[PDB]
């Protein structure tokens, strides 16, 4: 539906998005496996290997909206291509820390990568202004010009 | 990479999702400090973290749903409210139902206005597609 | 704020978003009305499992719908949240359903977006075989 160019801009970021959707599905998938190796409803308690798992999983999913936002922030206010190469390291250290929970890590992790990705959007909505206000102070320089030489027309 | 004029188009909401993202480091840390040192203190934070981390996602689509379709002002102004009640929950252990109807009924309200657009478009070109074909032998 | 022709594009996903948020409130006021046991445990379970998944979701959703095509891809969010609404209810005997629910609608939403980024590929290709054929005309078919 969309066109060609706004694409260009969007595509690899699209890519590391669906990868965690991967990622996200094999963490639920996890969880659901382990939550069956007890014997009828679901709980968010059980054995120490389950608890290990869903918490581990938790964390992850609690901080899936924010590495969401800054990725496509950092990805379309500044430059596409590094905030989705930091964007995959943020997958890998994902993947290792979710394993690392297998025996414990902390509540938060990829706090650097988090940084990183805020940071670039911050320089980018900068980049935005700069670029405005340059484009709004050559508008009212050609207009400046326009009303001097205007009766030098005639 | 993007243009000028879209990326003019989201930047107020862009900064009220930044800021949000501070609010939600701020939280994770805080949660974190408390799960170095189970406690009775703990559960109050992880709770108040879990309660917004809940509601984050639904807020965030609010947010820009409303500043696309309806807009960008009122709605990043709405957001920052949102972020500013969501700070006073966390301070004394569902938060701003009213914030996210108001994001909603804008969304639904810049809906109704896209439709009302297209279908005025329709009956523009209906119209001078009508009177293009009677004139058409007039010349 | 945004062009008439790009919010045409995403009407029909908007919408669905919309609906999803309907529904994260019925079950943020199921869970509310039950706070006043185990009637709480299973609501904020079953809650907690939807909140999980959602942000997974609405990443699918879009993602087939601006890189695939809008139709398709909002009839599938559409059918996601009877399915939604199927798993909360089960929740509220001692059987209650899995952690996972619409993994398949979820895969299918996938499957569009991997379909739509190689259908951008495809185009882009051809853009650079076209754009790379007239050049090699233009140098040959040039001294006349
Ligand atoms: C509710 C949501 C969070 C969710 C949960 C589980 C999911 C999916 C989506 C998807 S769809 C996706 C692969 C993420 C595009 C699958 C994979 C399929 C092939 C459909 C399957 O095994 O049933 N699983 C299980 C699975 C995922 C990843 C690994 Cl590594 C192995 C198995
Ligand atoms: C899981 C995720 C959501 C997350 C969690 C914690 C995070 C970050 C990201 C970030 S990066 C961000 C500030 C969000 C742009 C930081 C701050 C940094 C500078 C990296 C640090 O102190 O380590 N913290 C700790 C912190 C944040 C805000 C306050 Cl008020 C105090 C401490
Ligand atoms: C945390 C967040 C996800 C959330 C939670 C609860 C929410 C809202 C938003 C909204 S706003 C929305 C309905 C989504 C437009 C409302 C409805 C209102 C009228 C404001 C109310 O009763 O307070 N409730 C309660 C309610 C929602 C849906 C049903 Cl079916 C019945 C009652």
């Amino acid at each position: 539906s969309l066109d060609q160019e706004t694409v260009g801009n969007v595509v690899l970021l699209a890519i590391v998005t669906l990868i965690s959707v991967v990622q996200n599905g094999f963490f639920a998938h996890k969880v659901e496996h382990e939550s069956r190796t007890q014997n009828r409803s679901f709980q968010r308690t059980g054995t120490l290997a389950f608890e290990r798992v869903y918490t581990a999983n938790q964390n992850c999913v609690d901080a899936y909206p924010t590495f969401l936002a800054v990725l496509w922030s950092a990805g379309l206010l500044c430059s596409q291509v590094p905030a989705a190469f930091a964007g995959l390291m943020y997958l890998f250290v994902r993947q290792k820390y979710f394993v690392g929970y297998l025996g414990t890590p902390g509540y938060i992790f990829g706090k650097r990568i988090i940084l990183f990705l805020f940071l670039m959007s911050v320089a980018g909505i900068f980049n935005y202004y700069l670029i405005f206000f340059f484009g709004s102070d050559f508008e009212n320089y050609i207009a400046t010009i326009s009303t001097t030489i205007s009766p030098l027309l005639l």
